[PDB]
C-alpha cells in the first residue's frame, strides 16, 4: 500500500484536477522548512503558494510553533457560549479593534472565512428585519468574486462552477467585475470605466429598490478569482453611492488582511472605510482554523441593540473562539506586525514587479499584475487580440504540473498564473520561483504553439 | 479594566442569554483538570457537559496534548487540494474509513459539523444534478433536531429561532419529532406513533415527489434539541421508506460518533445503516475544529463518477484536512476506542440511568430519558397531566444559574436540563454530579413549586 494508492482509496479530493492526480499520483507531505515543502519520496518544492495564501510565516516558524504549543500546555480547548470563554479571547478581540481601523468595536468567530461571510449575511438579514425591513435581503458581489462553498458564500462567489450545485441562490447579484483591463471596452479609458461601473450599481440598485438589499462585499483585491486589483478610484466611486442607499459595505479581508497589500489591511491601501472587515488564513499563520468577523462602530451599536430586543443571538459554531486558535493570531498578528515579515513584502514588491514585467515580455502573457505580494500573469494565446487558449489545451494544469516537476508549487486558476508566496520570503528564493516559473513557460508554451 | 468588562467591550456573544451575562460574571476561563475548569479567580467547576458535548477526554489529557504539540514540531499547517495533502491527512481517512461502520467509501473534510451538512447538501444537489435530475433539492429533517448554523444547516435545524434570520430558506422540510412523551396522541401507543410518522414520511414524500427531495438527514439521538432518543422502532420503520423512494439517508453522527450513545455510532446502537455520515466534536476530543463527511460505498462510488465527469469538484475549505487537525483526530480516535474512555461509558450508564431514576421521582421532574452519556432531566408543573412551568419563571435558567454556583456546569435547554459529562468522568465525580444538581432542584423547585 503506497502512499499514492492510499489516498486514491479513500479521499473525495476537492478542488483537485482528477486527470492530474489519476495520471500523477497525490503528493504526500510530511513537513518543510521555510518556504519549503517535502513529501514522502523526499522530494523538495518551493510552496509559492503559501500552501493556500495562508502560511506567510513558511512551514516551521520556529515562534509560532513555539507559542501553539504553550496555549496546549495551558489550556487545550472550550468554547465562547453561555456566558463563559478563555482569557485568550478576550484578548484577540482586544487586540483585532485595536490593528482594525475602526476606533471602537465588536468580534464574531468562526472556524473558516466561508463561515464568517455566511454569518455576516445571516447578520445582516437579522438586522435589517429587527429595524424594521424583513425584505431587506439581497447581497451584492461581484463576477470573479470569491467567498467561501458554503451554499450562501457559494451564492456569493461569481464563477462558472457553482452551477454544478444550482447556485447561486435567489438573492445574490453579480455586479462588472473591475478588471480594466478584461472589461474594459473599445477606447474607453480608466475613469470612464469605474464611471461604467458606479452608474452600473445605481442601476442596479434602482432595478432592485434599496430596501431589498441587504449589503454589498467586496475583497480589496480579488484573490481566488485571480488576482484582480481594482480599477484606479472603484472604491472612492463605489462606497457613496453604498452609503447614500443605507447598503452596509463589508470588506472580505481573508486574503488582503495583515500585509500582502502592502499593509495591514487591503482597505488601507486602496483608502476606503468599510463598515465590517472578514478576516482568516494569514489570522493564524495557517497553523489553526480561524475566522473573524469585525464589526465597525455602526453596525457594532446597531447589531448590539438588535440582540438585546431579543435576547440572544442563536448564532455560533461548536469552535469558535477557540483558545489554541487565538493564542496563535496573537502570535500570528504580533510576528506579522512586529518581527517584520509584512515590511519584507513592502521592501520586495519592487523587485517581485521588476521580474514579472519581464517574464510578461513574451507572446502568450497578455499582462502582469498584482501589488505587494500577490501577483499574476494571464496567458493568451493570441495577445493583441486577448484571446485565451483553448480549454481542450488544459494550459493552466500543464503549467501547474510542469511547476512542480521543477520543484515549484504554483497554482494557476483559470489561465491566471498565481504567485502569492509566504513573508518570510528572500530575494534569492524570489529568484529560484521566477527562473523555476520562466522554465515551465518556455516548455509549455513550446508544447502548445 | 477586569476580565468581566474587557470582555462585555470587544465581544459579540454567541448563543448567550444577554440579561444575566450583563446581570452575572461573564466566566473567563485558563485551564481544566479532569472534568474540571477553573476561571479567572479560581473557581472550579465540575463540567458536566464535556465543554460543548466534545471534551471528552476532559480539559488536561496527556497523550493528546502531546500529539498535538508533536504535530505542531513536525509540519504545523497544510491543504489537501490540488493534488496535495498531508500524511496525516491520508492517514485519518484510511482511518475513518475503518473505524465507521462502511466496510469501504470516501472521506471529505470540513472544520465544523455546520460545515459539514452544509457540505453534504452540496453534494446531495450536484450529485443528483448530475444523474438527471437537478429538481432532487428538498431536504428532510425533524423538529428539534439539531444541525448547525450555516444558512443550509440553520433551515436544517427545526426550532423557532431561526425566524429571526428569516429562515428556512425554501426546500428545508420538518418532520415531527420521535419524541412519544412529547408528541404522542392521547391514548396512542408508542407503536402507533412510529406507525403515524412512518406514513407521515410517506404522505410527505407522495405530495412533495420523491424526484424532487434530496435527501434525509437525521441525529439518531438529537442532542441540542434536548437529548431525545427516537421512539422504539423509528429508524425500522423510516429507512425502508427512503430507499423504496431513492432519498439518501444521512446520519448526523456529531454528537453520537465515538462513544457517547454506547457503541462507535448512534447509527449502531439503534441499528440502522445509513447512506453517509457527519462526524465532529468529539473526532478530536474537542482540541481543533475538525468535521468529516463519510460517504458509504453507493454514495461514493455515484459522487466520484460525478466528480470524474467534470474533471474537479469545486468545493472546500481552506482548512480542510488539516495536518494538526488530523494527527490530533487520529490520536483521539485511539484514546476513546483503546484506552478505555468508550469502554468506561458502557461500565457506568447503568449506574448514570440509577441516579436520574431516582431523581425523576419527584413531582416535578415529568420525565427522564437518554443513553450512555446523554441525559436529560424535564421539568413539569404538573406530571399527570405533563404541562410546563410558565416560561416567564425562567425555570431552567435557574437550575442552570444555581448550579453554577454550587460548581457544576449544567446546560438549560427549554423546560429540560441536560448532562453529557466526559468519558474520563469516576464514579465519584459521577456522584459529585447528583449530589450537586440534588440540591440546585431542591432550591429551585422549592421557590417556584
Ligand atoms: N481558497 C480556495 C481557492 C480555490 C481555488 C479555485 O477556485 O480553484
Ligand atoms: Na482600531
Ligand atoms: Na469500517
Amino acid at each position: 500500500q503506497s502512499w499514492e494508492a492510499r489516498a486514491e482509496t479513500y479521499s473525495l479530493y476537492g478542488f483537485t484536477d482528477m486527470p492530474s492526480v489519476h495520471q500523477r499520483g497525490t503528493v504526500v507531505v510530511t513537513h518543510g522548512e521555510g518556504p519549503y515543502i517535502v513529501d514522502v519520496h523526499g522530494r523538495r518544492y518551493l510552496d509559492a503558494n503559501s500552501g493556500l495564501w495562508n502560511m506567510v510565516a513558511g512551514f516551521d516558524h520556529k515562534g509560532l510553533i513555539e507559542a501553539a504549543k504553550a496555549q496546549y500546555d495551558r489550556f487545550p480547548g472550550y468554547h465562547a457560549f453561555f456566558g463563559r470563554m478563555s482569557d485568550q479571547t478576550v484578548m484577540l478581540s482586544e487586540k483585532l479593534v485595536e490593528v482594525s481601523p475602526f476606533d471602537n468595536g465588536r468580534v464574531f468567530y468562526t472556524n473558516s472565512g466561508s463561515e464568517a461571510n455566511d454569518t455576516m449575511v445571516k447578520m445582516l438579514w437579522f438586522l435589517h428585519a429587527a429595524e424594521g425591513k424583513p425584505q431587506k435581503r439581497k447581497i451584492l458581489t461581484r463576477w470573479n468574486a470569491y467567498h467561501g462553498v458554503t451554499a450562501v458564500s457559494a451564492s456569493m462567489t461569481g464563477k462558472p462552477y457553482n452551477s454544478v450545485f444550482g447556485l447561486p441562490l435567489p438573492g445574490f447579484i453579480h455586479l462588472t467585475c473591475p478588471h480594466y483591463w478584461r472589461y474594459g471596452e473599445e477606447g474607453e479609458t480608466e475613469a470612464q470605466f469605474v464611471a461604467r461601473l458606479a452608474r452600473e450599481l445605481e442601476d442596479t440598485i434602482t432595478r432592485e429598490g434599496a430596501d431589498t438589499i441587504a449589503g454589498f462585499f467586496a475583497e480589496p483585491v480579488m484573490g481566488a478569482g485571480g488576482v484582480i486589483p481594482p480599477a484606479k478610484g472603484y472604491f472612492q466611486a463605489i462606497l457613496p453611492i453604498l452609503r447614500k442607499y443605507d447598503i452596509p459595505m463589508i470588506s472580505d479581508e481573508v486574503i488582503c488582511g495583515f500585509g500582502r497589500t502592502g499593509n495591514t489591511w487591503g482597505c488601507l491601501t486602496y483608502d476606503f472605510m468599510p463598515d465590517a472587515i472578514i478576516s482568516s488564513k494569514n489570522l493564524t499563520a495557517g497553523f489553526f482554523p480561524m475566522g473573524a468577523v469585525i464589526l465597525g462602530p455602526d453596525l457594532a451599536k446597531r447589531v448590539e441593540a438588535a440582540v438585546e430586543a431579543i435576547e440572544e443571538f442563536p448564532h455560533g459554531f461548536t469552535a469558535s473562539g477557540h483558545p489554541v486558535g487565538c493564542a496563535i493570531a496573537l502570535k500570528a498578528i504580533d510576528v506579522v506586525m512586529n518581527e517584520g515579515l509584512a515590511e519584507n513584502v513592502r521592501r520586495l514588491a519592487p523587485r517581485f514587479e521588476a521580474g514579472l514585467k519581464r517574464i510578461a515580455d513574451r507572446p502568450n502573457i497578455g499582462e502582469y499584475r498584482g501589488i505587494g505580494f500577490m501577483w499574476a500573469l494571464e496567458a493568451v494565446k493570441d495577445k493583441p487580440t486577448k484571446t485565451p487558449f483553448d480549454a481542450n489545451l488544459s494550459v493552466s494544469e500543464r503549467i501547474a504540473n510542469t511547476c512542480t516537476d521543477l520543484g515549484l508549487i504554483c497554482r494557476p486558476l483559470g489561465q491566471s498564473i498565481v504567485l502569492c508566496p509566504p513573508f518570510i520570503l528572500t530575494e534569492a528564493q524570489m529568484d529560484e520561483m521566477f527562473e523555476k516559473l520562466e522554465k515551465a513557460l518556455d516548455k509549455v508554451f513550446a508544447e502548445v504553439a
